[PDB]
Formats: C-alpha cells, structure tokens, sequence
C-alpha cells in the first residue's frame, strides 16, 4: 500500500558531454542545455523524479558544471531536509579523493556512497541527466520489487533500425534481459516481434544494498571501466537477473500528445528540429500540459511586447513561440522559438530560428534555419541562410543547412 | 550615517473598494486589481516600500480582501523575523474587538498599534495602496527629520485645474503646509509658480510615536470620522508642523520615462487608458526597468504562442503586449494588452483590448475598446465596439467607448 | 499502482475553540494552541496530509483565528501552484456570502466548493485540526475505494468506559457502521470484542464527487444542522455505505511509543498530563524521532544558557524539556517542559510546569504543578501550589491541582 | 541621500586553511568551523553584510569547500536577482581556467571579474570569512567616498606587543597610511598613543572600477603573490591614498557587550576560548542580542532534554550552553558548550567541555578541557583531563590543557 518512492533515491547522472553539440556545450554541459523556452535539459529527469515523489535527489556534475551547479543551487532549492527530502549536488573535487574526476557513470555514485548511505534508501534510480521525457518512476519501482529483479532497466521499444545507434538489450519472451549489446548493425528483436529493439534509456532502478554492493565490486575490478552500462550491466544480465521496462508503459503522455514522447537531441539537428516543432500548431511535445508539471528555474519576468506597424516596419509572431521579456521591435518573426530576454530589432527578419535567452538581433539582420546561443549580439545586417558556402564557413553549418552561430563565431567576421 | 529606512514600518492602506470601477471591483478591492501585465496595483507601494529598504510592511485590508490576502500571503512570503523583517496582513475580523470593519484609515492603523509596539518602529510611513508609482521613500525620511516636522506629505505637483480632483495642502514658500482642502473648486498654487497645485499623494510620515498618540487621540475624539486625510493630518497642520515632499523629488524614473509617473486609474477610463498606454513604442511607464524592480506574485509559465498563417486566419500581434501561457490561435491583435492565460481562437480579433488573466476569445468575435475581466469566456462571434447602444444595454459601457464585460454581463445575453 | 494521495486534497477543520481550555484559548482557538515544544496542535494533522503524500491542503478557521493563520502564513508557506501543491487558508468571511460565520463543519466545506472544484480532486480527507496524532491517511484512501464505501471513518479502537464521550460508530463482523451514537453512557461493543468501542475521530474520506453532492444536499435541508458528525455521516450510514477505519491499522508509531498515540487535550489537566508526560524517561510520543516528523514554523533560536552555581543558586534542569532561546539564570527545574524565550530568574523554581513561549519566571517565584500562558510575566517572589484556596481564587484550578495561570490574572493580584 | 549599501558587492574570501586549527579543519576549511552554538565562522561576515543592506554578495572557497559550500546552499538561498539580490558561491575549477586552485586571495577576485561586472556594483567590500565579529560597513563605505581613499582597511586598535602577530598599518595624524609590515617585532605605534597599533583585520573597500584595474595589474605582475594583505594593498599604500578604518566606529556592540568583540579563534586554544567563555555569567559576545542578528543554516530541532536523577546519576547542565536536541541522560555538564545533536548517557561527566555537532557521550566517561570535533563517538569510561602525556600521546593536546578528539583518534585506541 505504501508508495515505494517515499523509500527511493533518484541519482541523476549530469557528467554527459554533449560533444556531438559541438560549441552549443562548449562552455556547459548538455544536461545546462536550455530547450523548450521551457527548462534546461536536466529539468526533466528531476521533474519526473519530483512528480513520481522521489523526495531525495542527488545529482554528479562534471564537464563545466558552473551554469549547471549554479542553475541547480537557484531552482531546485525548495527541498528542506527534515522533511526528509534533499536535493545534493555532488559534483568531483578534491573531497574524498584528489582526482577532480569520475572515472565513470558508475564511480559517479561509488565516491558518494557516504552521502547515500545515511539516508539510507530502500532504492535508488539511476537516471541519465540529459533526455527530454516525462515518466512516473513508481511504475518502474513496482515492476522491480514484484519481479524480484536484480536491476530494471527503462527501454525504449523503437523500430529496429533506428536502434542501431543505441544500447539495445536482447531479451526473452518474460522480459528478462539475457544480453547486451553495444551500437548493434542488426539489433536483436523482441521475441514475438521482431520489428522492434528494446533501447536502454540510461535509467536504471536496483535495491539500495544491492546496488551499494555491485559497486564497490566494481571499484575493485581493474577489468571494469567504471561504467553503468558497460560494466555493472553485463555483469547482472549475466550473473544476476536484470529486467526491461518499457518506455511506454510507464510514459506520463498528456492528452494533446499523440506518442511517447523522447528526445535526446544528440545532434545540432535533433536539437533545432526538438525546438522548432513546438511551433507546430499540434505539436508532439506539450509545454503547456499542468498535469505533469516541468519545474525549472524561473524569474519574474516582463511580458512580450510587439511595437511599429507600418509601411516600412512592423514587430509581429506568426507560427512561432515567444518567450517573456521579449521586444520585438519592428521585427518579422516565423516559424521560430525565443527563449527570455530576446530584443529583436526593426527591419530584422528570424525565420526556422531557435533563439536562446537574452540574444539580441540588429537591425536588417535577417537570420534563416538557425540555432542563436545565448546571448549572442547578432551584427546588424548580418544574413544567414542564403550563402550556404559563406555560411558553412562564418558558423557550423549541418549538412541539412541547420547554422549553430555562438558570440566567439561573430567575433571573428568580417566579410 | 545609517540610513533610516532601517527603522521604518511602512504601512499600506488597502481596504479601499474603487467603486468608481463599478463592476471591475465587484469581486476584489481596487488594491487587488491587475495591471500593465506587470502586477496587481497593491504591488507598487509594496516594492516602492522593498526597494526603498523598508523591511517591515503592514497592509491593511477590508472591502473583498480575499483575492488580496491570497496573492499577498503567495507573493510577499519572503520575510524572516530572525532578520527584522516582517509583512502583516491586517484585516479587520474578530481579534481585538467585535466589529470585523475598521471605520476609516487611522482606525486601520489604530486597531493594530499592538502589532507595530513590539517591532518598536522608529518611523511609519503611512501608504496608499491603491496607486501606480515608484518612490524612494528614503528621500521622505530624511526631509521628514531634518525638518523637525510632524507630519511629512508626499504631493504630486499638479496643474491647478487638474487638481480639482483631489486633496489639496495650501503652503508657504519653505514647502509648509499652512491648511488643507478636499476638492477645493479653486486649488490654492504653489508660491511663486501660482500655476501649480500641491496635491496629496495620501503618503504620511511619522515618528511612531508620535503617530501612536495621534491615534488614540483621534480614537477619543467623536468629531472624527476616523481617516487620516480628513482628521489626522488637518489637525497636525492647525497645531503642528505639517510639511509637504514634492513627488518630483523622490519619484524613480527609469532613463526611459520622460516625466514622473504617477497614476490612480480610478475610472474605466483611467485604467483602460493607462494600461493601454503601454502599447505605445515609448511608453510612459517602463516595464522592462531592472533599477526598481516590482515584485509581484508569479509562478512558472510557458510562453506565448502564435499558430495559423493561411489565407483567411493567421494568429499575431501588433502594437501589442503579451504575456506568457497566451495562445493566439488564428486571432488578430492590435493595440492591445493581454495577460497571462488568454487563449485567442480562430478568426477573432482585438484592437484597443485590454484583456484580463484566463480570457477566452471564441472564434469569430470581434472586440474593441474594451476591458475584459478576469477569466472571461467571451461566446463565439461576439461583437463589440459596433453598436454603442447595443453595446451598452449589455455591458458597463463609459461615455467615452470602452466597454467593461464581465462574466455576470455575458452570462445575461441573447442578442 | 500509482498512490492515491495524489488525488486527494486534506481539509482541516480547524475552527474549534476547545471551550474547556478555558483561558488557554480566550485568545487563540484550540488548533493554534502550543503543544510539546514541539509545534501547535493544528501542526499534526497538516504533516499527517503532508508526509502521507497529500499535496493539497485546505484550512477551515473562524474561533479566534488571526493567531492560527499567521502561523498557517509563516509556517506552511512551501506550497507551489505549478507542482500541483497547495495550501489554502479558508477563513468565514464577506467572500461568498455575508454570514461572516460558517454554520457547522459541513458548511465549512461547502461555501469552499469554488475552491475544491478548480483542483478536481479525487478524494477529499476531512480531518480534526485539534488532536495530536501520527496517521498514514494512503491506507484509509485505499480501504475506502477497495471497500466501494460512501465514507469511510476513522475510529479510535477504546475501552468502550472511554469511549463515554466520543462519537460512537456501531459496527458488525465486516466494519460497516449500523448506527452512530453521540456519546452513549454505555456504549455498543465492537461484535466478537464488545470489551472496546468505535470512538470517531472526526476523520473522513469521501469520493469527491460523492461528498460535493452530499454537501448540496445538505446545505438544502433545513433539518440539517450542517455539521458532519450529527448530519452529513448519520444520513450515510442509514441510505448509503459506511464503513468505520480503525487507528491502529495506520497510526505511524516510532520504535520508541509502546502505544499507538493519540491525544486530544481537551482539559487543563488533559492539557498539561500530555506536555508533562514528555518529561519522561520513556514518554509515551517520541519527539526525538525523524521519520515521521512534524513540519512547524520555527525560527533561528540560540542555544539555552544555564548560569550560577554556587551556595545560594544554581541555575539547571532536571527531569525536564528545555527549548532554545531559554535561559535559566540561577533558577532550579524540575519535571518542566518550556517552550522558547523562556527567561527564568534567580532563585524561582519550576516543578511540574508547562512553560509556553516567551514566559519570564521573576526572582524567588516558587511554582508548582502549573500551565503557564505565552507571554506571561510571573512576578518576583509569587508562590503558586502551596495554598490551594489561595491559588484557586487567584488562577483557574483544576480539581486535581494544576493552576493554568495566564496575564489577565496576574494582572488582578493583590494577596 | 541613499545608503551606500546599495550599491555595494561583499566578497568573502573563504578559501582559508586554518592549518594552526590541526585535525579540526582536516575536513574542512576554517570558515566553515562551527561556533558558539550560533552559527558557523562565515556567518558572522556573511551576516554583518546582510545586516549593512549589502544585498550582493560573493564568497570565494578552495581548499575543502564541500561543507561549506553545502552549507551556503542550504542556509542562503533566500536572495533573489529580480529584486536585485545575488549570492554567489565561486569556487575554483574548470570553468574559466584549468587550474583547479586559485592563486590567491586578489586572484580569487581576479578568476571572477566576469561574475562581479554585469552586476555593476559601484563598491566592493573585501572581506575576510574567518573571524568572529560583527560591523556595520555602511561607515566604511562613507568613510571611504569620504575620504576620497582608493582603498579603505579595516583595522583593530590594539596594544603594540598583540600587533606582533597581525599585518601591522603605520597611519600618521589623521589615519592615513604610509606603511604596512607583516608580522612587525616591533609594531609602529599610532601617533599620539604610541601604546597601540592599528592591526588589519583583512577588510577592504574599493570602488569596484579601481580594485578591478589593481586586480588586473595584479594579475600581469610576477612579483606578485597575488594576495590582498602582502601585494594589492602594499601597492596602493605606497603610490596612491591608502586609509584606516578602526573597528571600534563601525563595531556593533550588543547593550550587554563591554567591549568591541572580534576574535580569530587561530588556534585549539583561542577557538576553545571563545567558545567556552559564551558559558560565563557575563559573555563578552551576546548571542542572544536579536538588533544585529546572524543568519545562519537552521533546522527545526527537538528541544533540549535532560533525564535520571538518582543516587547514582542525574541528567543536568550547570554553567552551560545546551542546543536543540540534546539529551543529556544521566550526564554532568559544567562550563561546558554543546551544538545540537549531543547524546550523552548515564554517569559521564563533561567540564570545560566545547562539544561540537551530534557527539555521542558513552556512558562514565569524564572529558575535562575538551573540544570535541563533530559526531565523534566518544568510547564508554573513556578518561580525558586525567593524565597529560596519555592524552598527548592519544590526542591532540594544547600546551595549555586543551584536548581536541577527532573519530580518527578514538579508532586507534586501546590504552
């Protein structure tokens, strides 16, 4: 009858590069990676721990973490510990150890066991700190203590062909985990439906005392590379019993989203085309849903303000998403989504445009198929979109046309 | 050396109801009254007071003050005793006497000198709450004791005609106030610029002792309708020394507004106009000011949408204010100013529209010069601003155009 | 699978005075009463709701309730919109209706609907805000919803002599209620235990839906007294499904209570004996521990002081419960419980005291068996407990010898 | 007109070893020493900033931070940058630079010009996080405009021979400096009382635009140590205006404070010291004055308790400061301090004993001349005081008597 999230512990795992990024985390790590107008990346995972009513939560930090830390020190500060309920944030340093590293996802939580263990929760759920979904993690917990699993794992059940690019479990008709590979060319199929692989989600649900155990036998395995899915997977799947969960089963989906949804936006495009279709007049994400709620760290923000209409000028959205403390000054908007405090000039055009929070656009500047990082002064009159060979060479141009354009880009133009 | 707004109490006087905004206070006092998409109207006085350094505020409150007391228990929940700070919400109810209706504005602070003693204030600064301005109140204090005064008076200096309107301090030329007059048919000027009125802001300050006395002088006294402009301050500047602060003087101006702003929106009109008028591409009140910030109560909301762009409906905005969770689907607005939660449909349009939190726009219905309430569901295919005397059998409509709708009036209509 | 406090909202009824307390609530109604040094009645129920999942909580008030609100103010303050928490404090007021006064607890409720309904629970939790109680309220969620009853009632399990003034619920071999009795002189015997008896606690759990319709229903009766207990419950157990939860099935006990706990001090010395039972060595509520806990306001408080030790004084405790912010200055204590602030001077001395906050204890004063009120100043040299005719003339004395001493009585004190 | 305060950034350097402290800061960096049963060492600057209306504030940390900076996490977090409040925490890392460790105190500056500058302050206020004192620096902050200085220096008046061990200011008629010696054996007297020095207490204030230029100058410097005392301030004595501000005009004395308290509790003896003469009839520092109050991290805690008086053992604490839960069991306390937490059982005796966080007391053993690190658990019969060349050869001994007892001392135990 008890919830068993009054006695779990989610750890979310925010060391993730983001590499594929490229300068869009150059300065921050993916999971301090804004989205949405809506929240950082992270946001979600804590908001499903949150919503799920994991009251403890601990979050490992390494790749430039002070937006991340700084962001996490500011929102997420509403947790009061005797009412049992933390929030750590668990970045390396010179603590418990020298390093100023983790040697992997898995040392991430080995390192700080001594700040685990005196909570001492029943359970405790590992999660990845930088996809985009909303799921109720009590789901998983229930299927984990009832079927007596060693570890249960969250799995995407995708057709087969796009899981060539994931970790896929290849599993039995009771869906118990018999074998994992990595990035498989032909993945194997559920058995009974072959048109689909299980996708490992990163999230990983075990028995605190379980899990405490498995890890320090990790730490003193020089074979292991310290690594969740690496290491402490294949050794369960093979020596103990590990368990699949299915993405769907336990997805939380408001009634204006017509699939699961989840995005890890690994890519510049996965990026751009995440954002870009919320713009959609029936998207596949709804940010405006109350139902499962995205906490994030927000501020008191002006409103939107459209001015000039004329022959020669006029401010206005269409088919576009505008954040607050937004002035759209004599500018025409299209197809785009800006984040907070975005001044937007006359006679400047944005169009396929995602705009991160507090760019300004100059005017004349006319900007196509773009992704604007934070707090970029775009030139006046600059045009992106027209020149693909001026533009590949100025910014990173994707190959499907997507401009990433960062301040330390703009510096350096001339003609 | 110290600043003195260390040991100052600003109290605010929020139970007037506004009845000159007829159904727009029917269910809230005036104080309570959203605006500019910014704040409720009570929130200025209190940020003047918070930006001013005055750390401990008391609000009054009566008339409707539901709606009030929750925004104030949500938004201004940031005060710690531990630090000599604290906000009392002060309504009149069973406590220390029957009645449950303070009679008038220094029986409002009389019947709580049991809650301003113990904090032991050395100075009261005696608000109205229910007008739109931002001051540094510590200008007032400073004048307020080097001039040895009684009593201290914040004025607007205001042509005489206009000055009709309000309460009016006679001075000499070293700024003390040699009498008083409500609604004087012939405001006495100002020396030397006879072109001027010294009108009153309803801004007092006090020693708290002083002020104490006063009090239970005015308590004993039957000729005394108990208010602070009628029997508090004429007897100060018949036996004491009552002097007069000039607005000018400590008003805040941000460097975008040409002139100090000060507004009472008292009427449809006023308030329709003032709200309005921030629309303009440079607006008299600057919104978007950082130096003096207003605090108000906000949660976390998505931001604005703007879906459709064919040939007969497109969503968009023009010469307009719009603020988050707003989604102006196949609408049209111009010159107008929305609040948080409106949700526009397709083929309507707004112009000159000041629209309330939470209004729905049916499809097809055209709006102008209008006020809408709060949470409004305006049916599909309304009309006004076309008929004057269609649209005044079924709204609160002013000579001047505007039409306040409530949902009381759309409640009643056929045609 | 998921909990069903997700779907509930707690609303506590907190408007009663507890009228044989006695001076102990002439100011302030029996919820906002101190108790334990450790939070105030009220403080029990409202962390019941909240550690047993429930996210919404609603406050009815009316006794002398500005006390008790400001503490719902400054203490419950951690309740966001956009997390789906709330907390609402529902005073009888001019809000929907003049009344000023609700008509019993069921109208308590009902004039709130228009705050319900917004939230759309799916269970409402009514609950007694004067008894001090652990209660994991997901189990009678769950029992009320698997039983498919119309209520189900929490009910003391008690030797049915103590059940002479309770509330009884007469129950068969399946738990369902036949009848209710208001406090019968021999009461109906639990069938195969008639040694104890159904005592009701006041605590109901409804089908939302189900308890708006009941609560329509009986705001239109004019038989109804439009209280619970003697309406809304009695018309169930005769039309419709009743079925009785006992204590013990969820009470949260600690490992040190060797009882199920359950208090409702109604008396002076039912009042004192819980207090004066926690000086214990083994004292029947565990204060100390920490998984159950109960959230309070609580402010920064430094440490208590002992001072003097020498032939003639020594300030110290034995035997007793001592706050922060105490300082026992040359004063001796024994079996006491003090709250905060309390100032205890130079050769007084305490035995079998009950301090509430903030006392001051005057030189050489001497009491014994005694409930001090907040605030009070107990005069040097004052000897309560020696002269039984003399105590009982100057402060309220119960039959069994303990003197609840307030200020109104102090300040009357001759010989 | 204004207070200068308000446009002033504190910047508390904390990244302070405390190496003289031994085991006490093993763990731990200095200013996160806890003290006095109030608060920790940072607190008493972080606080006075409060108090002096400086709402910005940076606190810089390296060496063992991770307390302490959870600690400023959990304790202040209540500023918010729309009401143009920051409070940042700045340790060294991967952020701007590898290095992982800041150069020193001027370079901790230095590394986050870039965090200090779109704040714009027009002040700043230097200040070092390792002292017990309390000020009100808006009187630097005049004296310093004032003055027209380029750089104020807090400094004590103290007796030439205690100036030995300070950085030492040789000021002539009118405080102006015209030399600085660290460490002097022969300290420059003050003009015209040449039995005093002016001591540095690591305090400055610069406008922000010119530290920043020193800052950078600083930087590019290689015979620069790049630490405040030895090289930013020995510049600007020598080639621009340097001027003294002594503790006693700006100090904040309590009503019941003798004297200016500051001290540096340096040393196991002096952090001894201070804290065991809080439990004197008459302390030289108040901690219950409430007019300048310190913030600190608090937690609701359970009230003191003390329990068995027998024959053979009774719970009591004579001449002691005793925090929230404690239980004092059968235990002797004199002249003893304890923070919350403290457990200590039957027939142990404690005197001149500074008893840290959550220690537990086994039973008959008798500590004298103590200082007890946080949560060690103290061995039943363990004897301490008794013997000197034991308890050296276990413990870390003073020369003076004083035992500090860390848990990694009490692990090696036998005889």
């Amino acid at each position: 009858v008890q919830p068993l999230a009054r006695d779990a512990m989610a750890y979310v795992l925010a060391g993730g590069r983001g590499s594929r990024l490229k300068e869009l985390t150059d300065r921050r790590a993916k999971p301090a990676v804004y989205f949405g107008g809506k929240a950082r990346i992270i946001d979600f995972a804590l908001s499903n721990a949150l919503n799920s009513g994991i009251r403890r939560i601990g979050v490992a930090t390494q790749y430039k973490a002070h937006d991340l830390i700084r962001h996490l020190q500011r929102g997420w500060d509403f947790f009061r510990p005797e009412r049992n309920e933390s929030f750590d944030i668990l970045p390396a340093s010179q603590r418990v150890s020298e390093t100023q590293w983790y040697e992997g996802t898995a040392d991430a939580v080995y390192q700080n066991i001594d700040i685990i263990e005196p909570y001492a929760p029943e359970y405790m759920v590992i999660l990845a700190g930088d996809h985009i979904y909303k799921m109720d993690y009590e789901y998983m917990l229930q299927q984990h203590v009832d079927s007596g699993a060693d570890v249960t794992i969250g799995c995407l059940e995708v057709p087969r062909m796009e899981a060539t690019g994931f970790g896929v479990m290849h599993v039995n008709e009771k869906d118990e985990i018999i074998d994992f590979i990595e990035k498989p060319a032909d993945p194997p199929g559920i058995p009974g439906n072959e048109g689909f692989a299980l996708a490992s989600m990163g999230i990983y649900v075990f028995h605190t005392k379980f899990l405490m155990e498995a890890l320090r036998r990790d730490a003193a395995d020089p074979t292991s590379s310290r690594d969740f899915g690496k290491d402490i997977i294949p050794y369960i799947v093979e020596h103990g019993k590990a368990v699949a969960h299915r993405f769907a089963d336990s997805c939380v989906r408001s009634d204006f989203e017509h699939e699961p949804y989840w995005r890890d936006v690994g890519t510049i495009d996965a990026y751009w085309q995440a954002n870009i279709d919320l713009t959609d007049v029936v998207p596949d994400l709804d940010i405006y849903d109350k139902s499962w709620p995205i906490w994030t760290y927000a501020e008191i923000t002006p409103p939107a303000k459209f001015v000039h209409d004329d022959e020669d000028r006029r401010g206005s959205a269409v088919s576009s998403v505008v954040s607050g403390d937004c002035i759209i000054s004599g500018a025409a908007l299209n197809r785009s989504l800006l984040f907070t405090g975005v001044r937007a000039n006359s006679y400047s055009r944005l169009e396929n445009a995602v705009v991160l929070p507090s760019v300004k656009i100059g005017r004349h500047a006319q900007l196509s198929n773009v992704v604007i990082d934070h707090g970029v002064v775009i030139p006046e009159g600059l045009i992106v979109g027209e020149d693909p060979e001026l533009d590949a060479k100025r910014f990173r141009r994707t190959e499907s046309g997507i401009c990433l354009i960062t301040q330390s880009m703009i510096d350096k133009l001339d003609l």
